[PDB]
């Protein structure tokens, strides 16, 4: 697997819940950096270097992700909600000194830097979030168009063995499926090949999918539920927050996103960004500009 | 190696112009078209179609491009799928056997037929039963998270091939038996009976089937929720005598029960719950055998 982060350091972060794998570089204000599904830290490698320029970056693979740690789940797919993810998260950030940092999240790794806003919002100085809307918001919204865009929410938060045993016949099929589906142009053309190798490789290891799915049954059962409770109780999240989306990604496609953060956060900024699911992929150059203006004001 | 279900049943091969229509063939008396649904054949209705042909000639039929029937090409509409067009493929084989009016009982996606072929020509039918359905339309217009994981497959087999039969090809006998024991309520495969689990087994090990199964649920994402949609806007009921059917367990039971659904699509159904999950004829046999007879008498 190629070194997509030229000048970072790598970082195996202990935490209660295993080890977080992090790639570090720049300095400055810490700039938690945290991917989605199915991918890993590698995502970042095109906009990370510009961060690295102005912020400590700590680019993690999610708990479960990437070369992190696996903690085993449970009937509750407890370690995959994005409550622990984000507690997990947060320790590993104690583990480097960092008890106050920036957090960007990506997809899956939106969710677990919502969850952390709303659960922690002390641990933040400001928020990004790349096209997500919250679960709770696509489960509210899940009619027949969008059961049919995000079929896998509910595949993959089907009872394992099922998503996990479908998967396994040709995981490289599905994890590229997923990664051309949810482009712009609907093909490989955005990614960087050495990084869907990394992406390819992650999903080859069936404990790996096993996880990813655990994460998605928590995304159906225990984040819903989280996120229910917060917006049925009026908790936004305090944290000045970015949201930006693709302007063919997922997130549009359930709602204007800029509408339903504000319900959400007392203090969003939102752009779209032409570009699919995959902002940093897709759009470097503008998701980094976006990030680097967000976090530097 | 494949069990004869029907002992005394003849096997007719049915012509129609878009091919041939499978069907065991018992009794004597009106004509009583019996259709199956996914993932099965016809061999479901073994448990009940010998006490309807006590009463009946009982045409047990796999569905167009199900089980032995031929597999009509699809096109980028799954016209050939869509329950409009196998209802016409019927009509098309029981006018082969001369029954241009019949009694027809239709249990999942047989059942979509069945409704659809009541709502597009009423004349050929004497009665109706739907076993454990409500009509496509009202499946994707209840679309919510809690639809969305339950009958997840209605989005997931719609997806664009090829990817559900690439994921269905990397466990198809764990898919088709996890289908069968899922949804019934005891949870595994003890309420039917082997061979016709491996009846089910079988048709579900070839890739062509399983593609056909998936253009049955593009269908009814698209074409059959557009053709129901229609008669919902037009106001057009189900004029026919129709019983409803469904499981106490299992693909509805909900807040308004099928009936009360049923009644805003038919202006004559009765219904009753059989203590069963979703394989009546094969979870609950003597009271699905014993509701039909009574209905359709």
């Amino acid at each position: 697997l190629a070194d997509l982060f030229p000048g970072f350091g790598s970082e195996w972060i202990n935490t209660s819940s295993g080890r977080i794998f992090a790639r570090v570089g720049g300095d400055g204000p810490p700039l938690l950096l945290l991917h989605g599904f199915p991918q890993t830290h590698v995502m970042w490698h095109r906009v990370a270097p510009k961060l690295a320029e102005r912020f400590k970056v700590i680019v993690a693979d999610l708990p479960g992700y990437g070369w992190s740690d696996m903690p085993e789940s449970d009937e509750q797919h407890t370690p995959y909600t994005k409550r622990a993810m984000a507690k997990q998260l947060i320790e590993a950030m104690e583990q480097l000194g960092h008890v106050h940092f920036a957090l960007a999240g990506h997809d899956r790794g939106a969710r677990v830097s919502y969850r952390l806003a709303l659960d922690s919002p002390g641990r933040l100085s400001k928020l990004a979030v790349l096209d997500i809307l919250p679960t709770y918001e696509y489960w509210q919204r899940m009619n027949r168009a969008y059961a049919l865009k995000i079929y896998h929410w509910s595949f993959l938060a089907q009872p394992a063995p099922l998503p996990e045993n479908l998967l396994g016949g040709d995981p490289d099929f599905y994890v590229k499926a997923k990664l051309a589906s949810w482009t712009r142009a609907g093909d490989l053309s955005a990614f960087d090949p050495r990084a869907v190798e990394h992406y390819r490789i992650a999903f080859a290891d069936p404990m790996r999918r096993h996880v990813m799915c655990e994460d998605y049954r928590a995304g159906a059962y225990a984040d819903f539920e989280h996120d229910k409770i917060d917006v049925e109780a009026g908790n936004k999240i305090p944290v000045p927050m970015l949201a930006l989306w693709g302007a063919s990604g997922i997130a549009q496609s359930a709602a204007t996103p800029l509408d339903v953060w504000r319900k959400w956060a007392s203090d969003v900024q939102g752009a779209p960004i032409e570009s699919g699911h995959f902002l940093p992929e897709e759009a470097p150059d503008q998701t980094a500009e976006a990030l680097v203006r967000f976090f530097s004001a």
